[PDB]
């Protein structure tokens, strides 16, 4: 689980979405594996506006923040999970480190800001959604 909380607006990954972010619904993308809803409270996160390689994730399933060098955003095929058949998922880096299900929302991030949300991995990989390109997150 996790989020990133920028302005007035809340993003998660788009199979974690709950009930009021459907309700408060702003933006939403299958491909992409994103979905974005609106909030009354401020948030504190900065969106990267960069071409970062190299940044930092949180993994919740070791309680750890790991250094990583990760793939520009790509068309890449993942396999079939619960909330997903196997399809290309737009807008995805990967890295290797470790990842299990429920690190799906960990913020990756670079010296300029947060970069993406873990969405994919097992293996020895980790997949993050990139959101640098969703240059709305920072008006409105
Ligand atoms: N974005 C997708 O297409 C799905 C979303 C949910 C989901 O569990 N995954 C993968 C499954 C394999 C292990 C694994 C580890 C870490 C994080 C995510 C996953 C990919
Ligand atoms: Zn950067």
């Amino acid at each position: 689980s996790g989020a990133i909380y920028v302005g007035n607006y809340r993003v998660v990954n788009r199979h974690l979405a709950t009930h009021n972010d459907w309700a408060n619904l702003v933006w939403e993308d299958s491909s992409r594996d994103l979905l974005v809803s609106s909030t009354t409270a401020q948030g504190c996160d900065t969106i990267a506006r960069c071409d970062c390689q190299t940044g930092v994730y949180y993994c919740s399933s070791r309680r750890k923040h790991y250094p990583v060098s990760f793939s520009k955003p790509s068309l890449i095929f993942v396999e079939a999970s619960e909330y997903y058949p196997a399809r290309y998922q737009s807008h995805l880096m990967l890295a290797v480190g470790h990842s299990e299900p429920g690190d799906c929302g960990g913020i990756l991030r670079c010296q300029h800001g947060v970069v993406g949300i873990v969405s994919t991995g097992g293996n020895g990989l980790v997949g993050f959604a990139d959101v640098r390109d969703l240059l709305w997150l920072d008006e409105e």
